[PDB]
């Protein structure tokens, strides 16, 4: 199947989904001097407030918190967006060193990881339906650098030793995403795609320009997570990142300065 390793990773992902050379792939390098002020984006509305996280599990490429995203609770509106979009998931992508992990880039400058909170859009019923749609989605992404405990991270980091490797999933309820936010909601937005296969072009963008900080110890948690199954080779989970892909014919607009 699909990975990030020399036979299976990004290089390889076009033969298996041949939208991996498409006109509006993800990640990208944020140039920030290129965007484009947007004096008519909105603040980003983040409604998080009665968030309802069930499970977290290991998929083999990622872990993932999954959210009870059955009624209007934790939601995504405004910025460049129209309409209501419903928090399913995060995620994330790191490295194997502190200077590389995540998938956007700004000015070419990689961080050590990178947060993805997911969102479907709710005129589309349904996170899967929604990710047929080119308005179908909305990812926040946010950076991660090492330096100063993440509080609100540390409930994640704690549960990872009991999703090892795929395929093992945990309870994992009343955990509140508002903890990983930035003061600052300034972003970057563009029309891309997912980042993983199927790379479906389905996804707004809106990158928040704050990073967060996160401990040492905290990233490595993260790394002693791994690709394989129970019983097969060990080989950490590390470097799960896509590179930047091309540009293309899309601006990146700013909401601020
Ligand atoms: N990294 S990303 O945020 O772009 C992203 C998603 F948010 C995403 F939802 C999918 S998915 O394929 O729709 C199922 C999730 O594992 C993805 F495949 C995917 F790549
Ligand atoms: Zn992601």
């Amino acid at each position: 199947h699909w990975g990030y390793g020399k036979h299976n990773g990004p290089e390889h992902w076009h033969k298996d989904f041949p939208i991996a050379k498409g006109e509006r792939q993800s990640p990208v390098d944020i140039d920030t001097h290129t965007a484009k002020y947007d004096p008519s984006l909105k603040p980003l509305s983040v409604s998080y407030d009665q968030a309802t996280s069930l499970r977290i599990l290991n998929n083999g490429h990622s872990f993932k918190v999954e959210f009870d995203d059955s009624q209007d609770k934790a939601v995504l509106k405004g910025g460049p967006l129209d309409g209501t979009y419903r928090l399913t998931q995060f995620h994330f992508h790191w490295g194997s060193l502190d200077g590389q992990g995540s998938e956007h880039t700004v000015d070419k400058k990689k961080y050590a990881a990178e947060l993805h909170l997911v969102h479907w859009n709710t005129k589309y019923g349904d996170a899967g339906k929604a990710s047929q749609q080119p308005d179908g989605l909305a990812v926040l992404g946010i950076f991660l650098k090492v330096g100063s405990a993440k509080p609100g991270l540390q409930k994640v980091v704690d549960v990872l030793d009991s999703i090892k490797t795929k395929g093992k999933s945990a309870d994992f309820t009343n955990f509140d995403p508002r903890g990983l936010l930035p003061e600052s909601l300034d972003y970057w937005t563009y029309p891309g795609s997912l980042t993983t296969p199927p790379l479906n072009e389905c996804v707004t963008w809106i990158v928040l320009k704050e990073p967060i900080s996160v401990s040492s110890e905290q990233v490595l948690k993260f790394r002693k997570l791994n690709f394989n199954g129970e019983g097969e080779p060990e080989e950490l989970m590390v470097d799960n990142w896509r590179p930047a892909q091309p540009l293309k014919n899309r601006q990146i607009k700013a909401s601020f300065k």
